[PDB]
Formats: structure tokens, sequence, C-alpha cells
């Protein structure tokens, strides 16, 4: 194979590093900031994750602090009919 890699010196460890890159930038991370599980929408197309036709009219409207909300997250900030369907009870 091959090797090569010194530094006694470890840069900062952030929670808030991709889970599928393991790193960040001075921008905010997608999906959001603060939701500690950060990780880029395209890792997600990409790896096999999300792959799914959503055809839509915006690139990218996250950073932004009233934006795209995660999954885990799934806040219902925006302002917009969320129309939901819980358990008949
Ligand atoms: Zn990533
Ligand atoms: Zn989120």
């Amino acid at each position: 194979g091959s090797s090569g890699s010194s530094g006694p010196r470890e840069p900062v460890v952030n929670d808030e590093m991709c889970d599928v890159c393991e790193v960040w930038t001075a921008e905010s991370l997608f999906p959001c900031r603060v939701c500690t599980r950060v990780f880029h929408d395209g890792c997600l197309r990409r790896m096999g994750y999300i792959q799914g036709d959503s055809a839509a009219e915006v690139t990218e409207m996250a950073h932004t602090e009233t934006g795209w909300s995660c999954h885990y997250c799934d806040n219902i900030n925006l302002l917009l009919t969320e129309e939901s369907g819980p358990s008949s009870g």
C-alpha cells in the first residue's frame, strides 16, 4: 500500500462533523447547524440515501436561520400548511 502522515498535534474535534465526510466549515453546515447530526445533502443522494425525484426550484436554502429543517428536527417552523395525520386517538 502506502504510508505517510505525521503531526502530534491533532485538530479540534467538533460533534458537528459530517457522518460521510467527518469535516466542517466556517459557513453553516448542512442540513442544519444546531442539529448535532450533520450530513451534506449531496452525501445522501450520492451514497444512496435519497436518490428520489424531488425536482424543486431551489438550490440551497438551509444556511439561513429559517430555511429547511432536516428530518431529525422535523420542526414546523416554515410558514405553510403542514396538514398532519397522527394515529386516530
Ligand atoms: Zn459530507
Ligand atoms: Zn434540522
